[PDB]
C-alpha cells in the first residue's frame, strides 16, 4: 500500500507465434526502460507457440547482461491465464502488460512510470482517433459507464493492453481464483485512486461472435441486475391482465354484453396474468442464483492498511 | 461461553465522512466508558473518507493516555466491511456497536452493560416514539415476525445500531463468510439469551430503492420457502383445469351442446393444466437450488460448551 | 475396516427435554450394557434444554465408577447435529443410536452386538406389528424401494433409531460435511454388508406438513432423476402438438374445410409445441444444476481396504 | 513434463468379478511386458467383486518375482473411482490403461510405448472394422467433432479402454477433483501433443438408457453452449411475433377488415412475443449457472515446463 516513488519497474508481455515481432520488441522495449534511470526486469510468457518464438526467447535470456526471464507453458491456456502466470514471477514494485504485436508502442512507457510516482494505483491509457465503427463505438460508451458506476472508476478503453498496477494491486488479483473475469474491472475493485492517460497507436485493420460472448462475461462480472428486472416486468403484465378482467367483468354488467368474442378475451386476461407471474417466479430463483456466484467467487472483503495503537506510556 | 461478570468493554464505531461529529463523539464516548469502573477500549475504522477523519483519529490515538485504536482501510468497502474489520481486532468480553452520527446518544451504554451482567448473551434496543411512516411501520413489524418464527428471538427494531455481544458470539461471526446477511440476524442464530431494552434518540428527518433492495437480502437470509410456494400455487392450477376439463366434457355428452365456443373453451382448460406443470417445475429446481446455498454459506452446525468425563477412580 | 470381534461399544443418545424419562433410562441401558461382557460407555448430548436435564446429566457422569460421558450444547441446534457432536467423541469400535424416551427398549441392544459379531457392517431394525395408517404405511413402501435401487441396501424402517454402526463407518460419515442429509442413507452409501432385525416397540398415539417436508429432504438426497422427467414430458407434448399441425394441415387441403374454428385450432397446436419446448430447457438447466450439487457435498469417492505389494526378494 | 525416453511402465487394470479371464488375463499381460526391455509393475484394483477375484489377486502379488500390486476397495463405487485409486499408487513414467475382460488384446501395448518414445503425451486407439449400428456408428462421428472443437485433439473412440498417459498428464488429472466427468476427455486438455493408431479387438455380441445418459455427460463436460441457444432461439419468437402484431394491425387499417377472427390472431401474436422472451429469461439465468460449475469444479489454469533466468554475471 505504499505511495512511496517507485524503484523497479515490471514488464509482463505474453507471447503467441510472434516470431517476426520479437526482434523489434526487445530492442525498442529494452531502450525505453534504460531511460527510466531505475531497475527493471522483462518477462516474456510463451503461451504454447509453434513457430519458433520458444527459441528466440531463451536465446534472449541467454544473452551476457540481459535483463529477461522467460517463463514457459505446457501448451496453450489462454492470454489471461499466460498474464496471471508472469504476475506470480514478478519482483518489481510497479507492473506494466504490453502487447507483443507493437500496436501499443513502448515508448509511451516513461510517462506512465512518471504518472504513477504522484500517486496513482492504477494508470490507464485511452487510444486516440480510432476511428471504429459506429456500433462498437457505441459499445464502449455503454460498456464505461456501466463500469463506472459499479466500480466507482472510468475506463474509456477497456480493450487497451498497455496499462500500470502497483503491486499491492497485483498481490490481491492473484487472490481472486475466478476463471470468468476481465483483470482491468479487477483492479478498480481495490484501487483507491485511478487514472487515465492519451496514446496513439498503430492503425487498425476480435469478431463479432467474439464481441458478443464478451458482453456477457462483462455484465456477468459487473452486475446482477438483469435477474431483478424479470421480477420487476412480470408485475407490469400481471398487474395488466388483472386490470382489463375487472374492466371487462364490470363493463359487461354495468353496459350489457358488447362482442361475439366477449368470453375469449375474457380468458386471455386471465392467461396474460399467469404469464407474468412466470418471470416472477424466475426472478426469485435468481436472487438466490446470483447470490450463489458471489459465494463461489469467493472475493477478499477488505484490506487493512495500517494500525495505529495507542502509546504505552 | 462465560456467564461471568465482564471485566473489559470493547466500542466498534464504523466511520465514513464524519469530520464534524468526530470531536463530539469521542469526548461523550470516552466519558460513558470511565462511569463503567472497568477496562475499555474504542476502536475506530476508517472505511476510505476523503474529508480528513482519518487525520484526526491517528491524532486521538496519539493522544497522552489515549484508549483509541484506529484502523485504516486502503478504500471504502462497506460498513458491514468495517464491523468486521473491528471484530477481528477487539480484546475485550462484551463488545459494543455504536454509530458515529450521534443518533444513539453513547450515554445509554453503561445501562446495556449492566444487563448484560445479568447473563443475556446478545442485548438489543428499541427506539420509542419514532413515528415512522405507515408503510415503513408496517415492514418493521413483518420483519420481526419472521425473524422470530426463524431464529426464535425477537427484533423490536433491526435497523438500530446500538447493540451489545458477548465474545464468545463474535468469534463464531467471523467463522461465518457469507457475503451477504445481516449481523444482528446472525447472532441470534447462536444467543442462548436475548433481550432488548428501549432507548430514545435524535429525531429524524434508506432510499425506496434502497428499502427494497434490502427486502430480498432479509428473506433470502432467512427463509427458503418462497421457492416452496411454487410447486403449491402449480398444483392447484393444476387441479382446477383438469376438472374443469372433465365438467365440459361430461356435461355436454349429458346436456348436448351449449355454445359455439365450447371446443375453445376446452383447449385453455388444457392448457392451464400445462401453466401449473411449469409452476411445479420451477420449484423443483428451487430445492436443489435452496441446498447448493445453505451449503455454501458453511454456517457453523454446533458449539460444545463443555464436556464431563466420568471420575477416574 | 476390521470384522474382528468387538471389544467395546458406545452408545449414543440425544437429550431434549427429557426429565422424566431419564432416571429410567440410565438404569435400564446401563444393566444391559453390563450383560454384555465388554468395555463400554454411554454419551448424553443435550441439546439445549431447559427442564433440569442438564443437572441430571452431570449428577450421573460425577456418580461413583459411573461410564457416562456428558457433552452440553449452547443451545438447541438439531437432532441430527447433536448426534454429530457425539460422534465426534466416542472410542469404541461399535457404536449404537438410541432414543430417550424409552420407545425403544435398550433390552435389544446385546441382540445388535450378537449380529455385529457375525460381520456386518450396519444392523438396521424394523418395528413389528405397529399398525400405521395407509397413507404413512404406504409412503414407507415407497422409501424402501427408493433406497434400494440407489444404495443397492434395503430399510424396511428408515423412522427407527435404534441401530448399530462400526467404527469405520462412522469415520466416513465425519468427511461428509453436507447439512441436508439422513444419517441411515448415509451408511449404507459406505456399508460392504448390512442387515435388519426385527424388534418391538412402546404404543404409537411428525405432523403432515413435518412429513411432506421430509419427502423432499429423502428425494434430493437419493437421486436427481426427476429433473430428466422434465425432458421426456416436453418431448412428448412437442411431438404430439407438431404431429396434430401437420394433420390439421394436410386434412383441410385433402378434404377441405371442415370447422369454423378450423384456423384457432392450428394456432393452439403451435402453442403446445412451444410450451412442451418450455420443459425441455428447464430440464436442460436442471442437468447443470443437479450435477453443481454432487460437487459442493464432496463425499468421498472410494475408501481402500489393504494394499499388497510383492515380496521384496 | 519430460520427452525423455521411458524408463519405466505402469499398468492399471480395473476387476470387478473377472474370475475366469484372471489366469489369462495375468499370462498375456505378463508376457507383453516382459518384452519391453523395461522396469515394469502391473496393478490389480478390485472393486468388490464377489466371486474369489479378490483371492486370486493376493496368490498373484504373493508370488516368487512378482511385479503385481493389489488394491482392494472396501465396496464397490466404479470403474473411474477404481481407476483413480490406481492412479494413486503408480510409480512408473508411462501409464497404460486395460481392461480385464480381454477385450483389447495385450499383445497392443509394445506398439504403444514406441509411439511414446517419439515424445507424444498422450497415445489413443481406434478399433478396425467393429461394425456398430448405424444410431451408435452416426453418435461416436458427433461426438468426435465436438471433443475436436473443444479440446483441439480428436478421439476417434472414446470408448475405447486402451490408452497411455505420461506422468506429468496423470499427476495433474489428480488435482480435478469434478465427481462428473470422461477421463480420456480431461487428458486433452493439458495435453500437447496426441495421437491415435489402429488396434484390432474380439468380436462384439451400454443398453440404450445407459447411451442416453452418457450424451449429458459428455455435454456438460464440454460445454455451456446449449444454455446460450435458448436466448438466439427465444428472439426469434419474439422478433417474429411483434412483426406478425405490427402487420395486422397496419393491414386492417389501409385495407380494412378481412376476418372474423381478426381479433383472436392479434392476441396470439401478442402472446406468441411472451413466450419468446420467457426463453430469454431462462438463458438469462444460464450464463450464471454455467460460470457456476466451471468454478466449482475447479480445474487448474496452467502448468508451468521451465524458468530461465538470466545469468548472475
Amino acid at each position: 500500500f505504499d505511495a512511496a516513488p517507485i524503484k523497479k519497474v515490471s514488464v509482463v508481455i505474453p507471447v503467441y507465434n510472434e516470431q517476426e515481432s520479437l526482434p523489434e520488441l526487445i530492442r525498442r522495449t529494452t531502450t525505453a526502460c534504460e531511460s527510466l534511470g531505475k531497475a527493471w526486469e522483462i518477462l516474456l510468457i510463451d503461451d504454447g507457440s509453434s513457430d519458433s518464438s520458444a527459441e528466440l526467447m531463451v536465446k534472449a535470456s541467454q544473452e551476457a547482461d540481459s535483463h529477461i526471464i522467460s517463463i514457459l507453458l505446457n501448451r496453450n491456456y489462454g492470454q489471461h491465464a499466460a498474464i496471471m502466470a508472469g504476475f506470480s514471477h514478478v519482483s518489481g514494485d510497479l507492473i506494466i502488460t504490453l502487447d507483443a504485436d507493437l500496436q501499443n508502442p513502448p515508448e509511451e512507457i516513461p510517462r506512465l512510470v512518471a504518472k504513477a510516482d504522484e500517486g496513482f494505483d492504477v494508470v490507464g491509457t485511452v487510444r486516440q482517433n480510432r476511428q471504429d465503427s459506429l456500433f462498437r463505438k457505441s459499445a464502449s460508451k455503454i460498456i464505461n459507464l456501466l463500469i463506472q458506476r459499479t466500480t466507482g472508476k472510468a475506463m474509456g478503453d477497456y480493450g487497451c493492453m498497455l496499462r500500470a498496477y502497483r503491486r499491492p494491486i497485483i498481490d490481491t488479483m492473484l487472490r481472486c481464483h475466478e476463471r470468468s473475469t476481465f483483470i482491468p474491472i479487477l483492479a478498480n475493485i481495490f484501487a483507491r485512486r485511478a487514472t487515465e492517460i492519451p496514446v496513439h497507436h498503430a492503425e487498425r485493420e476480435y469478431s463479432f461472435m467474439r464481441l458478443i460472448n464478451l458482453m456477457y462475461d462483462l455484465v456477468t462480472c459487473l452486475t446482477t441486475t438483469p435477474l431483478r428486472l424479470l421480477s420487476l416486468l412480470g408485475s407490469v403484465i400481471a398487474i395488466g391482465g388483472f386490470s382489463l378482467s375487472v374492466l371487462l367483468i364490470v363493463l359487461r354488467l354495468a353496459l350489457g354484453p358488447q362482442w361475439a368474442a366477449e368470453g375469449v378475451f375474457m380468458l386471455f386476461a386471465v392467461l396474460f396474468t399467469f404469464i407474468g407471474a412466470q418471470f416472477i417466479g424466475m426472478g426469485l430463483l435468481g436472487e438466490y442464483i446470483g447470490r450463489i456466484y458471489n459465494d463461489v467467487r469467493a472475493r477478499p472483503r477488505y484490506f487493512v492498511q495500517q494500525v495505529i495503537y495507542p502509546e504505552s506510556t
